[PDB]
């Protein structure tokens, strides 16, 4: 499964970086107009999961799903959302990837690439956050 | 040409961010073990071009191969990369490039080059924001 594998290649690094964020650094912002460390991390987690459900349904209906996540521990959020996203990705068929999703139009495949680049972008942000928090021994940005 | 289009979609933003770096902030480092502002941008520019040449040649030979203004470097390297990517045929993309002990298709090397750009641009957004610039582009143009 190259979709799941390629996702985890990047998401495993995101999760490892999230672990290096102490609870005092949840609020940490590089600049005044920046997302806080935890806003950044949660956005990475929820955004990919939204996209994964849009490809799964083929609809824009998962935007209507207001999912009130009660958990605040970033590491638990990271683990839970990774498991939920993998479970969706594992089942995605070539039909679901090939078909057009009509959004207020994009193929499942093209939205997946968009989801992957969004992850990669924000993990790119996250590396500088974590480096500024005192950590100097950081993973390579992608696992093999 | 979706290869060139998709490249410029991100590279145009990288260049736009590099324009916001004054010559006083060339040496700027967010942390002690970070690349400077100019080291980050130069690396983005040279790394994509290197990969582009590897796909172009089908060899690891491009590994065997003066300007300091970051805006001129960005313009020059973008033009050189585009010219290489414009010429890439489906044959070059499909073929296995053989040094490394493994092997990779030109297509796979291109994605890897694209993700390296997106990653480092991800870094560069935080650098530039920290340097006082708050009105920043969306991370990709919709081309
Ligand atoms: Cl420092």
């Amino acid at each position: 499964n190259q979709i799941v594998s390629h996702f985890l290649s990047h998401r495993n690094v995101t999760n490892e970086l999230a672990e290096k964020i102490s609870k005092d650094h949840y609020s940490y912002k590089p600049a005044e107009t920046s997302m806080s460390a935890e806003e950044l991390v949660k956005h990475i987690l929820t955004s990919f999961h939204l996209f994964a459900n849009v490809i799964k349904e083929g609809n824009a209906s998962p935007f209507q799903n207001k999912q009130e996540e009660t958990e605040t521990d970033l590491n638990v959020l990271a683990k839970t959302y990774t498991e939920k996203t993998v479970a969706i990705l594992e089942q995605l068929t070539e039909e679901q990837l090939d078909r057009e999703i009509d959004l207020t139009k994009v193929t499942g495949r093209a939205l997946l690439q968009l989801a992957m680049e969004h992850e990669i972008h924000h993990k790119g942000n996250l590396f500088v956050y974590v480096r500024e928090m005192g950590h100097t021994e950081l993973p390579f940005y992608q696992q093999r």
